[PDB]
């Protein structure tokens, strides 16, 4: 409905209460502009005034906060000299914020204005006093501001003029969320703290309002202005899935912040629990948010629709060595993107069933690997994924078409047909990383074909040399097979089991020189970044440790003891164990060396102490259980 | 009504808003149209919109998907520039789906596509990407369209013509669903995770809004257009058996399992829970779910009545034929309906005093078995079950006629006067695969029949050559009795007390032969169909196991420990005894091999374990039981 | 009000919409024919659908049922090819049912057809396959047709005709219930599984909505179409008698089931529970159902009523020497009166305060005793109870007149004035039984009547010798006194004190020549009639005992073991007496053997048992004593 989203028509419908419209708010020059500032400034504070808000807050991302998105409010109603609350919004208060770097936000005018409660949000980026990028919206700038310059040199280079068209990431969030209710989230202190259940005995071994909380959700989106397209249950117990559609990567990773907010609460309200941890259960198919990314121009031409560039330009050898470039730019970055997923959940979701492993290798599809392989070989001629016919072998079955491209679901990045759907992101971590990293590897890559094109290169010969350098990443098979990680190592490809080291490669030489080349980064900047990925990291783990120690002492002890389920001693020695662990953690100063402390504890000795309380548990009754099992999570 | 089902008056109701019936939804010869698919798609967007539905989804059933049914979400709403939900629902939205074939949906157009909640239930056929039929629909559509062919062949090879009308199996599905208060039903693991109680003593030995649920149910189905017929209590408590008449079987099975999943969900709504399970409860009546199973035409003509046989095409010959030709099909293929009944609860419900015994052996009635045997010897006339006198020596009371066709109950396969009442089928298991059989094998039988009558011979000799051959399985007397097993295996008829090695039967020689031959399966096809039933049983059982397990460490063992009911180290040892099973099953790789060991453990070990977990409750005080007990379940 | 009674005015109703009344339904004529039949069935079709009913099941009680009453539920509206609920309902869906004889239901045309909630139930007699009469309501219709048959024949006889004037037996059916809190009906498993408490200390030794309940049924019977003339207390705690007034005793019967099952829900809506057992408490008096039964003629003669016989006939020789008919076949029969009433819980119920002794003695009051004397000395006058004075001493109050019959309350067969209060009939037991045996000994003395008058013989000589024969049966005297069997027994007189003997004596030589003789059942009918009585004997005392088990182990060993009352040593000792008890029960073959054991374990063993539970209830807490004691069942 856009009744609760100050953009589109019902943005222009204040806005032409000042001989304005939503075109002025589009393209994000008004803010430049001071007269337009103060004209939105006053269009956004009635919109406000009758949608039943009093409170204006900047809102922003955090460094490393998956939850979630901080803001600060301030009254849009002042009092005169008589002492009446009279509304009065201007533009310096619209544009300008206050919040500390800590060891002066501004608004973001790709990003829609929106309202909840009496309180309208108003995305903003966050930075340092200094003028470093302390947020993720910033550097998502940068790095589209960067693709879409070099996308239209590489472009004009080949003979092909966008004019005033602009390119950025057309992004979709498929964010999945568990419901669990909350009367049991409450009796489940990881969740509180963490999101994510440390222990838990699985029901039968492990190898396998309701309606109204998600008919709500999708009536909010609706006056909230987000077209949330698609919301449907996934094969996990309570675990529901949102995708809207495809846009602008700067607004979208807004859009799918606040949409987690905004489910959160919703669920509280319903008594329910919205966990938004990667694997909040252990044992089941773990909540992955899949970033359907793809390169979109603002008139609406899609890089991965070969046809489409067809039409449009003429000049069918675009898709190509734009998917070699971003093929080259995978090859080149892998572990960057490893390094993008890498959250705390998102260590409990790579490598199992439900989520690809961690090698970070491309799927072009069968179909278009050989027609790039045949590119590379010195054939160039058009990819067109013909369907084949599929009939079931009956006269009243219909006979449909499919395409060839067999799809695979195995694959970190995917070409979903006409996108990448990179299924490595996770549901807590917000994709803005995710984005960033994407982003400037597609305009490292693209900067590299067009310099190579001013040179006078034949794109030809770059499609050739790019290929026959990085098809090694190019994989087709399937990935959930364990003889596949070495298979890929020598070939190659990058791959990054410690969630930690893929975290301490974002300061590598080539990654730095890539931030400094794409105006991503400084050195300081990705220097901090990193710190703060890594303290986030274990920090997250540290809480995870506690949580247990505390679940421990407080559940597990107590409840062995009642019911005489044999000696606790083990437990004892176990809180010992980890307690030590985090002493270690907080005794290390190198920050990597933390993050490779706390992995290795979360990843063995924390689940051995899981395994030891699962066994204890299914001893238990479950009157003496009192952290709520798995059953009353999933099953309720 | 038909408020929420597409089909008949409802579907021509908006087919006429672009010039079309319902005649052209009836013949399914829209998919393979481009313009009437779009104009139906638009019909059935508008019918989904102002019955308050925004989503579509495809609906599939999986190879052995006993619950029940799955389906894929789609937004028939779309956004465009402005940003608005507008209403845009193609064609090829309607035909063609999304889901994984795993170690593209399309619709079934003789299924009315349906409507629950905000979401259209669009019924459609699941297979993999080379075209291999991973689901039941294809089977029963290829079994169907076999049936059809071979019946016109063989009508048409006897001088006798039926135009365009088509044949195809008319089947009653009497489903019956136990209902339990789901307050109880929350305290059984094993009905929350297998839907059957795998322990619990039976009070007195066991040698014998809920009204509101089911008036929901009828006026659902009302509303949602499904004619369910008969609703109606059965001698077990609390087991209510819904009997819908006869139709197509391609629509009446997606009938019956939507009509379960809409049960379960008013179970849920109502407080209670809907056991789809074939024994719920060791001790009462199996939930059996009788499958009348006819061949009948489009325009009517049944093959089980002789008098309408005669009627319409006069000749007498064809009733008896046929039957002797089902008579064969049984002879032939019984292990087969043994195997389509083998589902994990069904192996509790054979060989009982509610079921018959898993001697797979025809019911034709006295009258009818010596009017075949007369055939067989050289005589035919024409069967008719002539109503005697039946006087109750008052003359107050009225004198009535009844059939002198004494009905029989102990037969799995009986004909009842006008159909087939093939009450061996599952309540759980979806009758899909029991009607692939029985259509695949009355095809064959019409088949070899068909082609007799062409070689030139006479169907009077066909008849006697048939009846003699397989006549043996033709049994009238009581079933239930002890001494009927050996009789029958004296005779030759099929019979499989193991559902294991009736399932491990369908990849035999004489049956992979008939799936070629009437196309139903290919050997990877039938294969790959055994080896899913096989490891849905060992699954099932497998957690049937795992539950039992967490139910004495759980319940049991401290219940025991509590009440001080004597040494539970006798629980400790059946603890060990089925995890120790459970390791063998897991450690085997033949799929029979598995589910032969699996059935052993059920039907021995967990029913001796049972035993003792009963003898245990027995002097266990009802508060000590956590577990709900089977007075509490069934008498509310 | 009869608005859910097809009867009467309401009949009438929709008869005349066919040009019919219910002077058709009345003869019940209407079912031979066949336009008739149709036409009845519409109409109770379009009564039933404004009604509010869509559903017609065929009614019947199956043999040796107490509780109650089975039944077959059919739908009778039907969907055409379009796929519409059209109300259709033929005469053959009316008359012809379907239910197994086990080891064809036809209406009963003399019985209401009534209507339950959205279901018309049609009252139906049951029978098998064969022809056997395996229902109560077949015997009741040979019986009252043999009565009427030879009424009529001995009153022509004696030059009187009655033309076309049905004679049957009116009765009047006081119908006693327990009311109990559902939540203490709950809390006892004996009342669960077989209505009556097998223990339980009754507070103070022993020697002594609910009125919205009752309103609700009274409003319930005059929407019912149910005549139901007072309802109110008796002596024991929360029991209340329904007293309808006579009538045909083919309908009434059935009226007196429907009342206990509409009595049975209506507790259960009111948050009660209706016990029908005879004697489901023990200390406090037995819930009796006294038979009113008496000879009436269509017309309104009744043969109890000599003034009325008198002014009707002119002859007053009828009322004696009938009165000496039905002396005589107590005389001659009442071993099988005291067979009719042999049931379950009646057997508490025989010989206690309340009910009179096992001694089936008739009282004709003293003045028609002289009479009847007198009579057998030759010398008959006309019986006249003429009224004496009765005055208090006051003349305030009131001189009264009272009958001179100083009416008796310990005789099992009394005449109340003007009819044979039979009292020994049990409140759980249908009195379909007592009906059919008292037609049947009534019609044997009047074909003997009847015979001797055709033979010549004067009626009054038939009248002394009959007297002579016959008189020693006849007592005035207090039937409580414990002298009073031996001199019964000396007297001659049938008195059996144990109901698996007065079962056994059904298949005496004197009763099937009765039963062959007046036609009531076959040897074949009868000899099955008495294994079902005893069978059902048996197993209800089995599980009574098998309840008593649960109980021991369940609640009575826990509650002593809690509340540490001395050992509970003696109760497993008792619960290996029971369990061997059943034990013998179950490996004996002779159906009067295994009454006979199961009787002698009833009034001994578990007598013992009830015993030892009540002084260990003493020493219980109310907190421990989970089972709920008889203060909170009948005190409330």
């Amino acid at each position: 409905f856009g009744s609760a989203c100050f953009k589109g028509a019902v943005a222009d419908k204040y806005l032409s209460k000042y001989g304005e419209s939503s075109t002025l708010l589009a393209n994000g020059k008004w803010t430049k502009d001071m007269a337009k500032a103060d004209i939105v400034a006053k269009a956004v504070l009635d919109w406000a005034v009758e949608n039943g808000a009093s409170v204006y807050c900047h809102w922003f991302q955090p460094m490393g906060s998956s939850g979630n998105s901080g803001q600060v409010h301030q009254s849009m109603f002042n009092f005169a000299e008589d002492g009446t609350p009279y509304y009065s919004f201007t533009g310096e208060q619209l544009l300008q914020g206050e919040t500390d770097g800590s060891s002066y936000l501004s608004i973001d005018p790709y990003s829609p204005i929106f309202l909840r409660e009496d309180t309208v949000f108003i995305p903003a980026a966050f930075v340092s006093y200094n003028g470093d990028a302390l947020d993720e919206k910033t550097p998502l700038h940068r790095a589209t501001d960067a693709l879409d310059k070099q996308t239209k040199r590489m472009l004009k280079a080949m003979k092909y003029d966008v004019g005033s068209a602009s390119v950025y990431a057309n992004i979709g969030l498929e964010q999945e969320i568990f419901l669990t209710p909350r009367h049991a989230f409450y009796r489940r202190p990881d969740l509180q703290f963490t999101g994510r259940t440390i222990t838990g005995k699985f029901p039968a071994r492990g190898q396998e309002g309701a309606f109204e909380c998600m008919r709500q959700i999708q009536q909010e989106c609706f006056k909230m202005g987000i077209p949330l397209k698609t919301r449907h249950r996934e094969v996990a117990p309570n675990q529901y899935e949102f995708a809207p559609m495809f846009g602008n990567a700067i607004s979208q990773v807004d859009q799918n912040l606040m949409i987690m907010q905004v489910i959160e609460e919703v669920a509280s309200e319903h008594g329910l629990a919205a966990l938004l941890q990667e694997k909040p259960f252990a044992g089941v198919n773990g909540s992955g948010k899949h970033n359907n990314w793809s390169i979109g121009t603002s008139d609406g031409l899609n890089l991965m629709n070969p046809k489409q560039v067809n039409a449009k330009t003429g000049n069918p050898e675009i898709f190509p060595l734009v998917m070699a470039a971003m093929v080259s730019a995978v090859d080149k970055h892998g572990d960057l993107m490893r390094a993008a997923i890498a959250s705390p959940g998102n260590d409990f979701r790579l490598g199992a069933m439900e989520a690809p492993p961690a090698v970070m290798s491309t799927y072009l599809g069968p179909s278009l690997t050989e027609f790039l392989n045949t590119v590379k070989n010195g054939s160039l001629g058009e990819y067109a994924p013909k369907k084949k016919p599929l009939e079931f072998g009956s006269d009243t079955l219909p006979s449909i078409e499919v395409p060839a491209e067999d799809r695979n679901r195995t694959s970190p990045f995917p070409y979903g047909g006409n996108r990448f759907e990179f299924r490595a992101a996770g549901s807590s971590q917000n994709v803005s990383l995710v984005n960033t990293v994407l982003n400037t590897i597609a305009a490292e890559a693209f900067k590299i074909v067009a310099d190579r094109l001013e040179a006078g290169e034949k794109p030809l010969a770059i499609a050739q040399d790019l290929l026959k350098t990085h098809d090694k990443c190019i994989f087709n098979g399937n990935g959930y097979d364990p003889a596949w990680p070495d298979e890929a190592v020598k070939r190659g490809i990058w791959r990054i089991d410690a969630g930690c080291d893929a975290i301490n490669e974002l300061d590598s030489a080539k990654n730095v020189t890539l931030f400094e080349g794409m105006g991503i980064f400084t050195a300081r900047e990705i220097q901090a970044r990193k710190s703060v990925l890594l303290g986030h990291y274990v920090g997250s783990v540290e809480m995870e440790a506690l949580t247990m120690i505390d679940m421990i002492n407080q559940h597990v002890i107590p409840s062995v003891k009642k019911a005489d389920l044999g000696n606790p001693s083990k437990l004892v020695d176990a809180v010992k164990t980890i307690k030590g662990a985090v002493a270690q953690i907080h005794g290390t100063e190198d920050e990597h060396k933390a993050a490779t402390l706390a992995r290795t504890l979360r990843l063995t000795t924390m689940v051995a102490i899981r395994e030891i309380i699962d066994e204890f548990e299914s001893r238990c009754p479950p009157e003496d259980w009192t952290l709520a099992t798995y059953s009353e999570l999933l099953f309720f």
